[PDB]
């Protein structure tokens, strides 16, 4: 895994984020790859490396490819590369905008599949959203960014009191208590449904954090986005149920939006 920095040549960089930088580049010479560096003090070099080590244990085509490591600051992740990056991104741009839904419905399907994986595994996300996914230049669609992804072995993780977590995507139970399941991914699923027929438009627009939370506790969910086809808003009411234990699977999720683009 772990490979000589000079292998490497960096060319373009793509995002920069608080812990570190995105970059386009080539791997002994032929091979497009992307990779993330680390800002030398956002976090040991372990716990950005940690990422890495699970990538190890996740690989599916359905899921971002760990290449190497560079274990000498500045450390490196080198990984897969996906032309078109960020799905929130790709959404708003010429090509994403033309999308049909049928495409779009494609795309939630393959993430559903992507997840599943996961879900099989015994591994929770905890950071699934629209900005996470990427795209490549054939437009399918991978998951990335695991570093706050946990083995679950007692069916549950329980945060860190005092970790602070995008509140829009993340489910109640998570929320008010800290604990995580898959479940709990898949109520961060149903958003990213919402982010997928908006084109990559936030979740709740025009409302507070702290508005939606009371409006979740009033039972409240989230209001039908503009063009979104009833029955993709009905499945993404399951994945938004008020108990963890009564949202579906990535499995099922997947076959019903796989039938859904199908019917199109
Ligand atoms: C050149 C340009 C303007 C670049 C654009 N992408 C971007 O701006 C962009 C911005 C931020 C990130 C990325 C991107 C692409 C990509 N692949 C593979 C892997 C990663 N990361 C990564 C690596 C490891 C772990 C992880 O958890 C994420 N990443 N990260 C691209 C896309 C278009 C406009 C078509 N093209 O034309
Ligand atoms: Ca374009």
């Amino acid at each position: 895994w772990e490979v000589p920095r000079e292998t490497l040549k960096l060319v373009e960089r793509l995002g920069a984020g608080q812990f570190g930088e995105v970059w386009m580049g080539y791997y002994n010479g032929h091979t497009k790859v992307a990779v993330k560096s680390l800002k030398q003090g956002s976090m040991s070099p372990d716990a950005f490396l940690a990422e890495a080590n699970l990538m190890k244990q996740l690989q599916h085509q359905r899921l971002v490819r760990l290449y190497a490591v560079v274990t000498q600051e500045p450390i490196y992740i080198i990984t897969e590369y996906m032309e078109n990056g960020s799905l929130v991104d790709f959404l708003k741009t010429p090509s994403g905008i033309k999308l049909t839904i049928n495409k779009l419905l494609d795309m939630a399907a393959q993430i559903a599949e992507g997840m599943a994986f996961i879900e099989e595994r015994n591994y929770i996300h905890r950071d699934l959203r629209a900005a996470n996914i990427l795209v490549s230049d054939t437009l399918s669609c991978k998951i990335a960014d695991f570093g706050l992804a946990r083995l679950i072995e007692d069916n549950e993780y329980t945060a860190r009191e005092g970790a602070k977590f995008p509140i829009k995507w993340t489910a109640p139970e998570a929320i008010n208590y800290g604990t995580f399941t898959i479940k709990s991914d898949v109520w961060s699923f149903g958003i990213l449904l919402t982010e997928i027929v908006t084109h990559g438009r936030i979740p709740y627009p025009g409302m507070t954090n702290p508005e939606v939370i009371q409006n979740l506790e009033r039972g409240y969910r989230m209001v039908r986005p503009d063009n979104c086809p009833e029955e993709l808003y009905q499945l993404m009411r399951l994945c938004w149920k008020e108990r963890p234990e009564d949202r579906p699977t990535f499995d099922y999720l997947r076959s019903v939006l796989e039938d859904f683009f199908t019917a199109t």
